[PDB]
């Protein structure tokens, strides 16, 4: 129930912990992660219709017209108007001038006190090409919510080209309103409570894995990335459900279970600490509202090399049972409290990270750009996604600890990985890792 | 009508003239052009009875039991019974020995005179992980034989793993009446005119096409290559169609003025001749028979830089129409009467081929099917483009020789070659000049 | 003595008589069987002096300008002159291109009215960097002919760079001479002796040696292949060069006894034929020259396993000193004789090989060119060198897996230790210690 006005400084909410300016790093500046979104439209579009399908769009959604005060050694959020959002436009040459202007329009600062957290360019090639350029500050929200944006937006163009007028359910649920709501029904007993989950849970463990890589650490990190990418075919994926439906889990567990594997070549650690982001939606009101509902749980697996699969299955099914009960608990407490002197040199609590991504006449076409920002928070991270034709993703490496041909070697093992749990239902890891590795010089 | 009786030799048909050892060379071997098809199989397979949808697959296609004859200086063919058929069963371990198992078994040879022309081996890798294996030798069938051969054989597993008996369409016609009726609807006055208008149609054209390589071509030619993948989005393959079908014509046509236009830009010569395989099956009985209906047709385009690609689309559809009009006469017979004596530098009439394959059309213990690579290291044409149209887009291959071209330039060739379809349908009447400048901002490669 | 003119024709040698297309094969091609020949070039090359160097080393020898033609049901040798010869140059970028540029140049085919019988490639990959090609086909010459050709492309191009004068010594007689002269020496009455000799020697012997094999032998062989590698210790190799000594015995004595042990553990029979290439260049003359002089031998050995490894030494010195005094007649002429119609399942007379080859800025890093071709079940090759024992093991891929093949190889490496060490226990103890 709606409990802000104008003007009304509210609490930030337990996900805004890590918006872009509370985690700064002085070698890398201050806007070294805004999120920007590139698209090829195909087809005749109308300019003027796509332009106000954003301006709607902006004027629907609250979180994308939300400022931010410091107010003494804390931050509030502050809720503005839609006046002075406006859709760019400019002329360009080629694809040359595209990726000029999307390579030096990115790192552009974004400020707490700037109006409107949107910035939305339209650059028009041919009557029949246009780019469509949309780029963020990071922790506004996350890809769940980019889908919703991306659904709005384009049945606000269909709507909007003709005569028409925008027709959506409305937005019962400001922001606010949820970071109300689950402020009010958070104490300090629960904080403390999960806090001391987390402590006992991560108790023991190795401030950072022994991941054998090709080049020795440097002693401080760059932060420089790239990724190689991954495919999985429809029947393996068919089968591995099929397998993991009667093992009495879902798909996440054992893709987990499959890329800890992985991990168990490059490192002889007994124990593993993996990151994954999971979604925070605990109310039917919330699968519409666009905002940042994202916080990174780390897992821990034991990955002794003469198990069965199955076992570790059931360790990581037990694991992710006990982790989706504590997830409130913000990320960067766990941070704090358990990691006072970080290293520069690796990631707090965690250097390796998994994500299975949700799946989800006259008409446009509508064909992605690849934005390759060359960063890379931690050592590897897997990002994959569930596709009709199979699985979707890619593997992001820091590239100052490997070279691009070992990253594609372990890509390729996964992809093998994932066929010979599917072909071998009693194996052990090792037995797994040597029939993975009969790969045919790869 | 069936007009052969059991045991009765028949003429061969015109689309038989390229079968494997009416087609041979001194330094390659008679097997260098065996087909093979190998993919795996992922659950609970019964083997004795996919063994057995084999042995059925060849009792009911007469062509995979069918022998060819020395009667003369001419062949014939004769139709055996399925006795003798028989699948290997092979334990193997590891994937690399399937990938030498595979090399190993490709090159066997096959004889005329043999009594079936196919090979099945069936891999055992574990109780749930098997690799089906089948070899056959050149001009047996064609891809969509290959499509109806797997749909059967699914639908022949899907009735002997549990104790049913198949419900398969009954087969009209053998191959052996459709030769007989191609020999009847013809008295070589049709030969005589599909001969005077491709000698007509292909008159003044080079012998072989002015392409620029990265090596200096050989006097003998190694048919050795391999090649790159091509990848097209969705959008733009629907746009593809949108913008053929305002102009009147196919997706073929424009794929092939692409081709046209992409290779317009490695070569001075002001017209070009691209190859094309064609399906002959003109009767519905046809249609759903294994065999051989396939013939090669060269395209004659003009690729002058200055024309917009309108014009280019128009010609292409002009001699497409003009091409399947004349496509029954074999291309044996073209390079016999138009090429006395061919150069062993180069291959004859022409040496780029295009190729548009038709696209090809859930129980809870059901099984995986995934296709695995067969890198046949062969080139028989200096570039061979083959695509084909899928749900999620077009998907393809660029096939080289190894004589003349380093791996990066074919990779550029493919690279721009999907930057182009994309800027001919964004740009509609764009010249051949401005579609390769604009399509050229690719980064050098 | 020369007793040869210009362009006089000439008979073909005894050991010419499996050059390439006397012994065609109809599914594999004419051109299956070329040998292609790739170093890597490291430092300041002068190109010109080096293609020159190849221009004068194809004039020196007569054999790279030899053609063949047809007179009557056999053949004659032709000698040409140097004109038409030349180096192809290409500039190459990359290892990969050079990989497949070298896997396309291999297979184009050579015709027997060609002028020259070589083909040379020079592949420029940087200023200081560039790969020499030789391709030749099959019966041309052999491997110490290789040598004779290392060395002398050397020396030429050592001379030639600095503006020098060659100085290389005079070849005495030519092939064609060495031909004429074998047609007068082996005429009539030896070629009878031998061949009733290797008719009585191969008598009694089964057709195909009964190997287990991981998979089933098929009707027709594929001729397809790949190997592993052997590898010896040269303290091992200086043992083995010992315990031959005391025996009267030499190297390939010994290392014969121990692949025909190794063998014995594969198949039930009890007697082994395994073939043999032998060098047969008797007289001085002869040593310097280019151009083919290898025959092969089969070696029937008894391989009982009762018996101590010290009577199959003493075996083997008899077979081996026996079959020496017979290398004349071709093996072509004993298959033709011994085996009317032969079955396409399996190699003639043998199906098992071992082949013992002798021991041998700018530098010169060689880049092997594996064809995967099997002409064999199993081809042993082994090469003497100053660090131990190099070689491999190369095997039909339609009889067997890696995996078979790499524990045949160790176990191999395995049983030259033992042999070392205890000579006089049995074969079956021998390969019991060796399965370790």
């Amino acid at each position: 129930v709606p409990v802000t006005g104008p003007g009304e400084e509210s609490p930030l909410s337990c996900q805004q912990s890590e918006l872009w300016f509370l985690n700064q790093r002085a070698h890398l500046g201050s806007s070294y992660d805004n999120v920007q979104m590139a698209y090829r439209v195909i087809g005749p579009l109308d300019r003027q219709a796509y332009a106000r399908a954003f301006e709607g769009l902006v004027a629907r959604h609250a979180v994308l017209r939300t400022s931010y005060l410091r107010r003494g050694d804390t931050y509030v959020q502050k809720v503005n108007d839609t006046t002075g959002f406006a859709v760019a436009f400019e002329d360009v040459t080629g694809d040359s001038a595209v990726t000029e202007f999307l390579r030096a329009e990115r790192p552009r600062p974004f400020d707490p006190a700037d109006r409107h957290m949107l910035r939305v360019h339209i650059l028009t090639l041919t009557p029949y090409e246009h780019v469509a350029v949309v780029t963020r500050p990071w922790g506004i929200f996350d890809g769940w919510s980019t889908g919703v944006f991306i659904a709005e937006l384009n049945a606000l163009y269909q709507a909007l080209s003709r005569g028409d007028e925008p027709s959506l359910p409305e937005l019962p649920v400001q922001y606010a309103d949820f970071a109300h709501w689950q402020r009010r029904t958070f104490d300090a007993d629960a904080r403390a409570r999960q806090q001391a989950y987390w402590r006992a849970q991560l108790a023991d463990l190795p401030s950072c894995t022994a991941l054998r890589t090709d080049y020795r650490r440097p002693e401080a990190k760059s932060y420089q990335g790239s990724s190689v990418e991954v495919n999985v075919p429809a029947a393996v994926l068919d089968q591995l459900k099929r397998v993991s439906k009667e093992r009495g889990g879902t798909l996440y567990m054992t893709l987990l279970s499959a890329f800890a594997t992985l991990l168990g070549a490059h490192t002889d650690d007994r124990e593993l600490a993996i990151g994954s982001p999971v979604t925070n939606r605990p109310r039917p009101e919330l699968e519409r509202l666009v905002g940042y509902f994202i916080n990174v749980l780390v897992m821990r697996l034991d990955v002794r090399p003469e198990q069965a699969f199955d076992d570790l299955l059931a360790q990581a099914q037990r694991v992710t049972a006990a982790a989706h009960e504590h997830k409130e608990v913000p990320f960067a407490d766990l941070v704090r409290d358990l990691v006072p002197e970080p290293d520069p040199a690796y990631s707090p609590l965690f250097q390796v990270m998994f994500n299975l991504v949700p799946a989800v006449p006259g008409a446009l076409g509508f064909v992605p750009l690849p934005t390759d920002s060359g960063t890379a928070k931690f050592d590897l991270n897997l990002v994959v996604r569930e596709t009709p034709d199979g699985l979707r993703g890619y593997l992001e490496y820091s590239t100052d600890l490997y070279a691009r041909s070992t990253v594609r070697s372990m890509a390729a093992t996964y992809e093998r990985l994932l066929l010979k749990i599917v072909t071998q239902p009693g194996a052990s890891l090792a037995r797994l890792r040597e029939a993975a590795a009969d790969g045919g010089a790869g």
